[PDB]
């Protein structure tokens, strides 16, 4: 019943502080695809998972996603390397969290996150096909280099305002070992792959590897692994990249909102 990326728990009684531990291995199930530069580094979205899952393990809700991400922060990247323990730290009270995500070296700090009670969704063109493996090549000639379980699009568009619209699928060695997650991470990063695709994107590599940096406003509605359509788009911010993501299932429901995905350009 042990979270695979959170671990296990016990809130220290000296300070409130809600701790965290898990033992990582490249070899843990799909992490090995997750390749920067030939080196195995944990994803982005594995961090949105991990802050989601302690929140959730700390405080009792009835709901089946209780929650957002306000911000999320990530600050160092991390090479899995046998023998890695994350260590996570929950602050806060069942309105409004704060996480922190560390690896023992004393510490370092990968990610910070602030997680509140979830908004409830709101009610209130012409395109291009492209070639998938196109986007991937793309991406590895960057040094992003996605296995297997993350190669997740299966059908590529552009519209003429270069907002990117994929069909999706979640490969079947993701699927093992997520019981235990609130928001599946290899199928937001499938998702935030779709920003690849945009004009932005294109305009760039026409390479440098672009990473994110910062999460802002990550709402999720359901099950995102039933996700079927995700469409992104994306806009210069000086020398930053930021986007936008939606993932929907067959009938159009949104399961997974990205407000502000804010990326650097390496
Ligand atoms: C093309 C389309 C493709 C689209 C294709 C997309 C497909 C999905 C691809 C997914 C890729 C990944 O997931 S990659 C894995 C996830 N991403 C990561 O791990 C990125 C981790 N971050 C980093 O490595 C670093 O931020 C890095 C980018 C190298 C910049 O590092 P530096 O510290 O050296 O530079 P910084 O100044 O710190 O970075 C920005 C700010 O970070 C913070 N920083 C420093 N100390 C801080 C502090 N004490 N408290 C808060 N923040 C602090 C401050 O906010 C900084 O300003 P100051 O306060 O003054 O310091």
């Amino acid at each position: 019943d042990t979270h695979p990326l959170l671990g296990v728990g016990v809130t220290d009684p000296t300070n409130g502080t809600r701790v965290w531990e898990s033992e990582l291995d490249p070899d843990l199930l799909w992490l090995a695809d997750f390749v920067i530069d030939d080196l195995v580094v944990l994803p982005g979205a594995a961090y949105a998972e991990i802050a989601l899952a302690a929140a959730t393990d700390t405080f009792a809700v009835e709901q089946d996603q209780p929650w957002m991400i306000s911000e999320l922060d990530l600050r160092q990247m991390l090479h899995v390397t046998p023998g890695t323990v994350l260590v996570t730290t929950l602050t806060g009270d069942e309105q409004r969290c704060q996480v922190e995500i560390r690896t023992r070296s004393g510490w370092t700090t990968h990610a910070t996150a602030t997680v509140a009670r979830a908004e409830p969704l709101a009610p209130l063109d012409l395109e291009d096909q492209l070639d998938p493996d196109d986007l991937y090549q793309r991406l590895r000639g960057a040094g992003q280099q996605h296995g297997p379980a993350f190669q997740g699009i299966v059908g590529l568009a552009v519209t003429q305002a270069g907002v990117a619209r994929a069909q999706v699928r979640l490969p079947a060695s993701a699927r093992t070992g997520s019981r235990e997650f609130m928001l599946h991470p290899v199928m937001m990063d499938i998702a935030l792959q779709t920003l690849g695709a945009t004009r932005t994107a294109t305009d760039l590599a026409g390479s440098a590897l672009v990473v994110p940096v910062r999460f802002a406003g990550v709402h999720v509605y359901g099950d995102i692994t039933r996700g079927v359509r995700a469409v992104g788009s994306l806009a210069a911010a000086g020398d930053r990249l930021v986007g936008e993501v939606v993932l929907t299932d067959a009938n159009g429901q949104p399961l997974l909102v990205v407000d502000e995905v804010e990326m650097a350009v390496l």
